[PDB]
């Protein structure tokens, strides 16, 4: 679930920022979702948004299905049980280590949606 998701960043990130600075980043990154990403990070959220389109029509309600995971040592792991809680974990799990690898440009919180997102 998007709780869950929340968790996996922090995991990801070390707890280097609040999953919160998340969501609001470029076009995708809890903001409109739609236009083209404003670089690699806003990215990450699209192809999340894409995976979650995919797990509906899968039958799953991924924002909503509460699935198995482990924050270990030295990265994150899915270990889900049913067929919508192995594909969802797996949605978040790839969207958490996109976030965590891509470079946060500060200057792309909180930005004019209005504006770039056409």
């Amino acid at each position: 679930n998007l709780v869950q998701f929340g968790f996996m960043i922090e995991c990801a990130i070390r707890n280097r920022r609040p999953a919160l600075d998340f969501m609001n980043y470029g076009c995708y990154c809890g903001t409109v979702g739609r236009g083209t990403p404003v670089d690699d990070l806003d990215r990450c959220c699209q192809v999340h948004d894409e995976c979650y389109a995919t797990a509906e029509k899968h039958g799953c309600y991924p924002s909503l299905t509460t699935y198995q995971w482990e924050c270990r040592q030295v990265g994150n792991e899915c270990n889900s049980k049913t067929q919508c809680e192995v594909f969802v974990c797996a949605c978040d799990l790839a969207a958490a280590k996109c976030l965590a690898q891509e470079d946060y440009n500060p200057a792309h919180f909180n930005i004019n949606t209005g504006e770039r997102c056409k």
